[PDB]
């Protein structure tokens, strides 16, 4: 099975901290960088084992990942077996029908050699650890960009910026996770490079790693909320209820985490909070035609677009096991301030906030990149539906900056289209490789 002593913590279990910093660096002096990578970083890289034990949480959890150009800067010229990783995310932007005009300039290029993920319960601890790293490495490293992120405050902890409980759904790794009801079950090699049934040849030092797809996704929260009020379906329910319904129809879950498939007309917070129930569905319903029924959940809903379940065949009763190879592990975390009074009032965002999106997978072409291009951005996915035009994912679907046509959202008429402005704005990111911990003070320091 998996050697969890040698797998970086964020890949499989997440950092388990209130605050994170994504610290994007260039390598100036490989020789000196390597010395300190081996001596100072490697020994303190947090493993899955370490982060899985409540009694061995580090004060600051550290992970580290390298871009293609970072590996080359280290003289590591081996083929990692991933062309998307090699080319970098900036080159991939066309695949997602987005312009680099909105990108963080530092992302729009291949100058970034890596990212250090620091995680801690206070920003003070993170800041001090940055100081220690910079003093240790000196001018052998340059900070190019950073992004601070945090779990949201109070009762919104674990919710993303639109207000929805996040981090319910992940693939279970066969032989490692004990699966929850409804959860997909996949080979380790879907997530971990060189692991069980990863068909791609890797360098030996890379066995136990994963590809990290980072995306800085700004969310326009006041704009989103206004759209919901303005386009809420008619009905006998209150305006707030009907606006909330439309939001949940877009996501596929209510804010509590309750899947709309299991509770189509109102939130069920007891269900949302219950990990034994809140993923226990396939999209199939007795007496309903899977191909045309959007009364439980639109074909276009975010979670349905990103894990189709019964939409791609297989069991109509849970768990559905379809499309395991297109699973991602998600370790995203919100960034930016809470929505301010003035923004709430004006419906207009002025302070950047959103999701520091992190997806892990063994093949970028099967994971994040696939979900975004082949499913979310595909107006005829899922296939074989009636009507055939599902439209785009209303959360992440992109159409070159144009409003997205999204069908199925209104319960009264599945043929009714909404034309929806983007509420998520990509500011880009990069593809990294999080190596096994042994490689950090091993090959990468040699
Ligand atoms: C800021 C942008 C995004 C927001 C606000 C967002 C929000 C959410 C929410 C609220 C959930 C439901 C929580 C859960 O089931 O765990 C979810 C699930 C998910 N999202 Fe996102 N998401 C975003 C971007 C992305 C992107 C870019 C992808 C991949 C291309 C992605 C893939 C997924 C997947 C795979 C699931 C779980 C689906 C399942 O297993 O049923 N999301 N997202
Ligand atoms: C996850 O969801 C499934 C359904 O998709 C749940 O299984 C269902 O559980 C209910 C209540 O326990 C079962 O009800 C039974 O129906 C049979 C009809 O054959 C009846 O003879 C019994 O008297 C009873 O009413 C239902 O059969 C069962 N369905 C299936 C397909 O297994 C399951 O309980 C959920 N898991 C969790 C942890 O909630
Ligand atoms: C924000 O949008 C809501 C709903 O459309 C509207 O009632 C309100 O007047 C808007 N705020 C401003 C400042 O226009
Ligand atoms: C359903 O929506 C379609 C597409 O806009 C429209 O042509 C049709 O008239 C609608 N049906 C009803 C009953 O509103
Ligand atoms: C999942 As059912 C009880 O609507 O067939």
């Amino acid at each position: 099975s998996l050697n969890t002593d040698d797998i970086q913590g964020d890949i499989l279990v997440g950092m388990h901290k209130q605050k994170q910093l994504f610290y994007f660096f260039a390598i100036n002096d490989p020789a000196t960088f390597k010395t300190h990578l081996a001596s100072d970083i490697a020994p303190v890289v947090a493993s899955v084992t370490q982060l899985s034990n409540v009694a061995t949480q580090p004060l600051v959890a550290l992970n580290i990942a390298f871009s293609n150009t970072g590996l080359l800067a280290l003289g590591v010229t081996d083929n990692l077996g991933d062309s998307l990783f090699a080319n970098g995310q900036a080159k991939d932007a066309t695949s997602f029908k987005e312009s680099t005009s909105s990108w963080v300039p530092q992302f729009a290029g291949t100058g970034i050699h890596g990212v250090i993920i620091l995680a801690s319960d206070t920003t003070d601890l993170i800041d001090q650890q940055v100081a220690s790293i910079e003093s240790t490495f000196g001018s052998s490293i340059s900070k190019l960009y950073s992004l601070s992120a945090s779990i949201r405050p109070g009762n919104e902890a674990g919710h993303e910026m639109f207000g929805f409980l996040d981090g319910i759904a992940q693939p279970a790794i066969n032989g490692f996770n004990t699966p929850l009801p409804g959860q997909n079950i996949v080979d380790a090699g879907v997530i971990i490079t060189g692991a069980t049934n990863d068909p791609i040849t890797r360098p030996s030092w890379a066995v136990g790693g994963s590809f990290l797809a980072f995306r800085q996704l700004e969310q326009l929260v006041p704009e989103f909320n206004k759209y919901l009020l303005d386009n809420a379906p008619a009905g006998s329910g209150s305006l707030q209820a009907r606006a909330d319904l439309l939001g949940a129809r877009m996501v596929g879950r209510w804010k509590s985490g309750a899947p709309i498939d299991l509770t189509p007309t109102a939130d069920d917070p007891a269900l949302g909070a219950d990990a034994q129930r809140n993923n226990n569905f396939t999209y199939s319903h007795a007496g309903f035609d899977l191909g045309s029924d959007q009364s439980h959940c639109p074909f276009s809903a975010h979670i349905r677009k990103t894990r189709p379940r019964a939409d791609l065949g297989g069991s109509l009763t849970p768990p559905n096991l379809s499309a395991g190879a297109n699973s991602i592990m998600r370790s995203g975390i919100p960034y930016g301030p809470e929505v301010t009074s003035a923004e709430s009032a004006s419906n207009t965002t002025t302070q950047e906030r959103g999701l520091a999106f992190v997806a892990y997978q063994a093949q970028l072409s099967q994971g994040f990149h696939f979900l975004q291009q082949t499913w979310a951005d595909n107006a005829n996915f899922p296939p074989g539906k009636t009507p055939a035009t599902v439209g785009l994912d209303p959360i992440i679907g992109q159409n070159n900056g144009q409003p997205r046509v999204v069908n199925g959202l209104l319960p009264s008429n599945s043929s009714a289209s909404l034309s929806i402005p983007q509420f998520v704005v990509s500011h880009g990111g990069e593809y990294f490789f999080s190596p096994p911990i042994s490689a950090i003070g091993g090959r990468l320091s040699a």
